[PDB]
């Protein structure tokens, strides 16, 4: 699905994404995609937003994550879709 270089992309989160990131990690201006991806992963895991009997599906209809991504649920295996959902919440910097 994804090239390995993608995680090196330098990004500046939009306000809503930054709000979420600050609840799981230190506040800075610029992140790598690897960092954004990790913090979002930890947010999901700590808040237990996944189905216990169906661990590939994240449910976020009752969470700010749902507002960020614009979906009630998604699969952790759908990597291309996740990248698209994240990208709409940031500006790439070069
Ligand atoms: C309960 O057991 C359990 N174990 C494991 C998982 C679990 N599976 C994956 C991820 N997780 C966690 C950290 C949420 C993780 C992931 C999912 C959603 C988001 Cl926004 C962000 C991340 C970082 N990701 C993934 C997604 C992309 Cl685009 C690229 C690379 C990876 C590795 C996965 O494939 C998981 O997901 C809820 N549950
Ligand atoms: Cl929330």
């Amino acid at each position: 699905q994804i090239p390995a270089s993608e995680q090196e992309t330098l990004v500046r989160p939009k306000p809503l994404l930054l709000k979420l990131l600050k609840s799981v990690g230190a506040q800075k201006d610029t992140y790598t995609m690897k960092e954004v991806l990790f913090y979002l992963g930890q947010y999901i895991m700590t808040k237990r937003l996944y189905d216990e009997k169906q661990q590939h599906i994240v449910y976020c209809s009752n969470d700010l994550l749902g507002d960020l991504f614009g979906v009630p649920s998604f699969s952790v295996k759908e990597h291309r879709k996740i990248y698209t959902m994240i990208y709409r919440n940031l500006v790439v910097v070069n």
